[PDB]
């Protein structure tokens, strides 16, 4: 389908200017001006190149013998019977020209006739493409095509747009008047690069479609990276005493964010794990809790999946993960087995899948899985940090490329990420963006290095269209904008070499605003640039953890219903990510305030319902009862808890109440109101 030989199709008559580059699947190297440019649809000249294979005496001819020169294994055959062994792979390459053709497009065909007479166009199931690699294979040797991509110098140079017909696609020059009025994408790549992003696949493979298909998106650009990026969600916790006594387990939820650790010049995966502070008879001690004395170990066991948030999938070994508590007791080393994945790990997807269940880190009856052990110290210390940290590696396995031969797609046991990862970490701008859900999602992008000849060969990358191509920010009306939000509700952060880059960069301009001139701010390779949504706070690993009063405020403006039982609010999905919970509060006629869920770890009574709105259970810790409002001028106040002014510890004196807590009014209405 992918399969057949691979034709240069030139307006002028000597292979200069292509017009056309394509594959067509049998020897019908025709294109009709059907498929077509116009006065650039006259082409003079022509060059196919590719394999055949078969086992008999054969002749070949076309359907122009008199402007054609045809090459087999290097020897002439036209410009005469020749013997073809099966199952062996004879090169082909053929030259047509012709001055001044008077019909738009190439009617051309080629044909082969064996010893029982049989003449015709050669069929698909004998002809293959050619070797468009960085090295032969014993089979298919390689060889205006600098770098054996398939793409024309040329062509990668000045800029080109693949149309995808039904059966095959062109591959053929931009021009401003019929493409950009279309709406096709400009590509630009290097000549001189097979993978211009310095991934394991090549942009001719990335723009027509020779690729494995959980590559992402936005990474079938030659100037964005493929590659995969990979952290370990943990969804929950279970600790345990270790050794018929009754179960004196603590079971807690957790929650997982990959980190980013400023913008900063890291390549490692990371995520951040916060274990539930909340609720879970009593407010005793871990260690009362599980009567652990001194002496004691305890033990945890988790539910994890790995997340794949980068743009190319993982095969045949799930990275390892270091499991550290503090900063840096490692508690354990996590391994899945190699080769024995279970599923491929996607690109913006879960394994296990969300569909299947998650894997425990000491499975059921899994013999040999090793206890994650803690000492009655590092016990106390999980208490009171209520924190652990995932550290995973980037040693991610082999990688399934195109093989031209038989045109599929294969793990390849001689290409493996670790042969990549470092190139193209040295060779691309990288853009970490939080404008999806909150999350951390990293992206590379191809960047010139001035001080890298090779590098210098590659197109100028802006600012503008980096986050276009990477993250599919588009222009609707004059204004960068990514789902609706303009660029300017994100701040832009830079590592310090960058933010000089940067800070030259404009000056030149003599632009005092970034955000008005994206479009001139050149990215170059080596350089981190940080874009975070400008309405929250964050912590140190760049996580969503608090906002503006205002914002909060306004947040929950919109009070679908409220009553003694609770509020009922439609919130922001992003809001209710920054928050740990509500406090409410009665206050009376003097001033005074009954605080109804007063303790720090009784703050979680929100709860999303099925239909998106939220609702506020004023019930929950009032023991089962809608609120008691004696006199109907009293006030039912509700606060907000942003998880940076979380309390998740009993305070020093041994306090466990709300007291002194940051809160946020958010509701506030007086009995009769109500
Ligand atoms: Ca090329
Ligand atoms: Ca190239």
């Amino acid at each position: 389908s992918s399969q057949g030989l691979l034709g240069y199709y030139f307006s002028d008559l000597n292979f200069q200017a292509p017009m056309v580059v394509t594959s067509s699947t049998t020897g019908d190297l025709s294109i009709p001006s059907s498929e077509l440019p116009s006065e650039n649809q006259y082409f003079q000249s022509a060059i196919w190149s590719g394999f055949i294979k078969v086992s008999d005496e054969y002749t070949f001819a076309t359907s122009a013998d008199n402007h054609v020169t045809m090459w087999v294994d290097d020897q002439e055959v036209i410009n005469n019977k020749i013997r073809l062994e099966k199952g062996r792979l004879y090169q082909i390459k053929i030259q047509y020209q012709r001055e001044n053709p008077t019909e738009k497009g190439l009617d051309f065909k080629l044909y082969w006739t064996d010893s029982q007479n049989k003449k015709e166009v050669i069929s698909s199931d004998n002809l293959q493409l050619p070797e468009l690699k960085q090295k032969s294979s014993n089979s298919r040797k390689k060889r205006p095509d600098r770098d054996n991509d398939g793409i024309p110098d040329s062509l990668e140079v000045e800029g080109y747009t693949v149309d995808v017909k039904n059966k095959r696609t062109f591959l053929s020059p931009w021009i401003s008047n019929i493409h950009e009025k279309k709406g096709l994408t400009k590509y630009k790549s290097s000549p001189e690069k097979w993978s211009t992003a310095s991934d394991p696949y090549s942009d001719f493979e990335k723009v027509t479609g020779r690729i494995d298909k959980n590559v992402s998106p936005e990474a079938r650009h030659p100037l964005v990276a493929a590659y995969p990026i990979v952290h370990v969600d943990m969804e929950n916790i279970i600790l345990s005493k270790n050794e018929d006594s009754q179960t004196r387990t603590i079971s807690k939820n957790t929650s997982t964010s990959r980190t980013h650790t400023s913008a900063g010049f890291s390549n490692s995966n990371s995520s951040t794990v916060a274990i539930d502070h909340s609720l879970s008879a009593g407010e005793r001690t871990w260690a009362e809790t599980m009567g652990l004395n001194t002496a004691d170990t305890a033990r945890l066991n988790a539910n994890i999946r790995y997340v794949n948030t980068g743009t190319a999938p993982i095969y045949n070994v799930l990275p390892t993960t270091s499991l550290v508590l503090g900063k840096n007791q490692t508690l354990a080393t996590i391994k899945a087995k190699e080769n024995q994945l279970s599923q491929i790990l996607a690109p913006n997807n879960y394994y296990p899948s969300k569909n299947l269940a998650p894997i425990a880190l000491n499975a059921q009856d899994d013999f040999s899985s090793t206890p994650i052990t803690m000492n009655y110290n590092q016990f106390l210390e999980l208490e009171k940090t209520k924190q652990l940290r995932l550290d995973t590696d980037q040693v991610y396995g082999n990688i399934a490329t195109y093989n031209f031969e038989n045109g599929r797609v294969r793990v390849d046991t001689g290409s493996n990420w670790s042969e990549v990862l470092p190139q193209i970490q040295e060779t691309t701008a990288r853009i970490i963006f939080n404008g999806k859900d909150l999350n951390l999602v990293e992206r590379r992008i191809a960047a010139v290095n001035p001080s890298d000849p090779l590098e210098t060969t590659k197109p100028d990358m802006t600012l503008k269209e980096a986050l276009k191509i990477a993250f599919g920010f588009n222009e609707p009306n004059g204004n960068l904008q990514y789902q609706g939000k303009d660029i300017t509700e994100f701040d832009f952060n830079f590592d310090q070499q960058t933010s000089q880059n940067i800070k030259n960069q404009l000056a030149e301009l003599n632009a005092t605003n970034i955000y008005t001139v994206l479009d001139k701010i050149k990215l170059n390779a080596k350089m981190n640039i940080l874009i975070r949504d400008k309405r929250f706070h964050y912590d140190r690993n760049n996580i969503a953890v608090g906002a503006d009063e205002s914002v909060v405020k306004e947040a929950h403006r919109e009070v679908i219903n409220s009553s003694t039982e609770g509020l009922l609010l439609n919130i922001d999905k992003d809001i209710r990510k920054i928050l740990s919970g509500y406090i409410v509060e009665i206050e009376d006629t003097e001033g005074l305030k009954e605080v109804i869920n007063d303790r720090y770890d009784m703050l979680n009574i929100s709860s999303l319902r099925q239909d998106g709105k939220t609702f506020i259970d004023f019930k929950k810790y009032n023991d089962k009862l809608p609120l008691y409002i004696s006199n109907p001028n009293y006030k039912v106040n509700v606060y907000a808890v942003t998880k940076e002014n979380t309390i998740i510890n009993p305070s020093e004196n041994g306090d466990t109440s709300t007291n002194g807590i940051k809160k946020i009014l958010i509701f506030s209405k007086k009995g009769y109101e109500i």
